[PDB]
C-alpha cells in the first residue's frame, strides 16, 4: 500500500448559538449550499481528515462525537477514528481521520488560549490541535474572537494573543510560534469581523444579499480590510467569498437576517456579516489548493450558518535511508551565500541566526553578523559567506527538495528572537547559487526581511 503524496482535509466552523443541532447535518460535510461547493460526483469519497470547530457548543464531547461519526458513516460508510478533541468553555475542536491513517498520525498535541482580562476573560479564546501525518506537520486553530462591530482592534489583539500563546507542534522549535511550526496551518472560527457600513444601511445590505451582489459588502468586511492593511493574519490566505453572510439569522429559517438592536444584544446592531471564516498558511512551494468554501443553507438551529472549506494538501513520506535518520548523509549540504537580514528594530545589539529543520539532527547557531546602517534608517545585519554549512540527515533529492529551513534572528544580549521566517529547499537547480528570501515576523508582525543566496548539494 503506497504512502500518499496528497490528502484532502475538511475544515468546518459553526457557531451553534447554544442550541442542539438538527437531526441531519450531512450537507455541511458534503460542502453543499452556497459559495464554492463540492461536485455531487464526490459525495461518497471520504476526506482523509475532518476538522470540526464549534463555538457556543451546548453538547458534551460524547454527544457531539456521536453525531459527527454517525454523520460521516452515513455519507461514506467509513467509521472514522478520533484523533483529538479539545474544548475550552463552549469552543471545541474535533479531528477525525480515516482508519487507514491511524499509524500515519503521531505527535498529537492540544492546547487552548483564553483571551482578554477580568471583564473580557471568561468565554472567548481558541482551541487547537496539531499532529504529524507521515513527514508533514499539520496545525488547526478554532478561535471565537471578541464580538461587536466596533471591536475590530480587540479581535486583532485576540489573534496576536492566540498565535503567541497557543503551544502546539514541536516544542524544540522554541523561537517559533504556531505561524511557523507547521507545513500547513488552518485557522478558522467565529472570528466575528463585521461588514462595516452604517446602521441606517441595514435594509440596503439585505437587498444586496437577496441579489447575490456581495462586492460592495466584501469591500467593507473588516477581516479583508484589516488583512489588506497588515493588521492581522499576515501571510495567511483565504479563498474568495461567494456565499451570503453567515450571521445573524432568525433561527429555523434562512429567509431573515435579525440585525436590529435588542436588550439580548446589549443594544447593538448585528448587520449581516461574514463572522465565520477559514484561513490557512502553508510553507512556501508546498501544494495546497482550496476545493470548496461555502455555507450550508439547510441547517437553521443557530443564528449562524455552518461554513465548510476543503483542501488538497501535499504530504511527504516518513523517509528512511541507509544513513539518516541517526547519522548525517555526507553527500548532502546546504550553503548560504551573501546573506543579510534587514530589521525594523531601533536596538543596537549584535545578532546571530538559528537554522531549524527536521532535515537537521539539531538546530544550528551561526556566528554574529556585522551590523551596518541602511540608506533609509534601517538595521542591516550582514552574514556574508560566514554562515555554517548545514548537514542534512538524508541527501536523497526526493527528500531534501521537499524540506524547509526555519530561520530565527536572535539578539546576542538577550537570546530573544527579533524575527522568524522560512526558506523552501524546492529549488530550480542543485549545486547552483540561487536567490532566497523570506519576510521575518515576530509575534506574527513584520519585523524585517532575510535574503541571500543558497547552494544545495543532494546525492544527484
Ligand atoms: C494579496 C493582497 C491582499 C492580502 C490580504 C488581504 C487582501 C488583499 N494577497 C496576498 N498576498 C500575500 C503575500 C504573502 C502571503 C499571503 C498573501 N496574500
Amino acid at each position: 500500500q503506497p504512502e500518499p503524496d496528497m490528502i484532502t482535509i475538511f475544515i468546518g466552523t459553526w457557531n451553534m448559538g447554544n442550541a442542539p443541532p438538527p437531526k441531519k447535518i450531512t450537507s455541511w460535510f458534503l460542502s453543499k449550499g452556497q459559495g464554492k461547493t463540492r461536485d455531487d460526483s464526490a459525495d461518497y469519497i471520504p476526506h482523509d481528515i475532518y476538522v470540526i470547530g464549534t463555538q457556543e457548543d451546548p453538547l458534551s464531547e460524547k454527544e457531539w462525537l456521536e453525531i459527527l461519526k454517525h454523520s460521516l458513516q452515513e455519507i461514506t460508510s467509513v467509521t472514522f477514528k478520533t484523533v483529538a478533541i479539545h474544548t475550552l468553555w463552549n469552543i471545541r475542536i474535533v479531528v477525525l481521520a480515516k482508519p487507514e491513517h491511524e499509524n500515519r498520525i503521531s505527535h498529537i498535541c492540544t492546547d487552548n488560549v483564553k483571551t482578554g482580562i477580568a471583564n473580557t476573560l471568561g468565554n472567548k479564546g481558541a482551541v487547537g490541535v496539531s499532529f504529524m501525518f507521515n513527514g508533514t506537520s499539520l496545525g488547526f486553530v478554532n478561535s471565537h474572537l471578541t464580538s461587536g462591530s466596533e471591536k475590530k482592534l480587540r479581535r486583532n489583539q485576540n489573534y496576536m494573543n492566540i498565535l503567541r500563546f497557543l503551544a502546539l507542534g514541536d516544542k524544540k522549535l522554541s523561537p517559533f510560534n504556531i505561524t511557523h511550526r507547521f507545513t500547513h496551518l488552518f485557522w478558522f472560527g467565529d472570528l466575528n469581523y463585521r461588514v462595516d457600513l452604517p446602521t441606517w444601511e441595514a435594509e440596503t445590505i439585505i437587498q444586496k444579499i437577496k441579489q447575490q451582489q456581495y462586492a460592495d459588502l466584501l469591500s467593507h468586511d473588516q477581516l479583508l480590510t484589516e488583512r489588506r492593511e497588515q493588521k492581522v493574519f499576515l501571510h495567511f490566505e483565504e479563498e474568495e467569498i461567494t456565499f451570503a453572510p453567515t450571521y445573524r439569522f432568525e433561527r429555523l429559517t434562512r429567509d431573515k437576517y435579525a440585525y436590529t438592536k435588542q436588550k439580548a444584544t446589549g443594544m447593538k446592531y448585528n448587520l449581516p456579516s461574514w463572522c465565520d471564516r477559514v484561513l490557512w498558511k502553508s510553507y512556501p512551494l508546498v501544494h495546497v489548493v482550496c476545493q470548496s468554501y461555502g455555507s450550508t443553507s439547510d441547517i437553521m438551529t443557530s443564528d449562524h450558518s455552518p461554513v465548510f472549506a476543503t483542501f488538497e494538501a501535499g504530504v511527504t513520506s516518513q523517509f528512511v535511508s541507509k544513513n539518516g535518520p541517526g547519522t548525517v548523509d555526507s553527500q548532502g549540504q546546504i550553503e548560504f551565500l551573501r546573506c543579510y537580514a534587514t530589521l525594523k528594530t531601533k536596538s543596537q545589539t549584535k545578532f546571530y541566526l538559528e537554522f531549524h529543520s527536521s532535515c537537521l539532527e539539531s538546530f544550528v547557531k551561526s556566528q554574529e553578523g556585522e551590523n551596518e546602517e541602511g540608506s533609509e534608517g534601517e538595521l542591516v545585519v550582514k552574514f556574508g559567506e560566514t554562515l555554517p554549512k548545514l548537514k542534512p540527515i538524508i541527501s536523497d533529492p526526493e527528500y531534501l527538495l521537499d524540506q524547509h529551513i526555519l530561520i530565527s534572528i536572535k539578539s546576542s544580549d538577550s537570546d530573544e528572537s527579533y524575527g522568524e521566517g522560512c526558506i523552501a529547499l524546492r529549488l530550480e537547480a542543485t549545486e547552483t547559487q540561487l536567490p532566497i528570501y523570506t519576510p521575518l515576523t515576530h509575534h506574527g508582525e513584520l519585523t524585517g526581511h532575510f535574503q541571500g543566496e543558497i547552494k544545495l548539494q543532494t546525492s544527484q
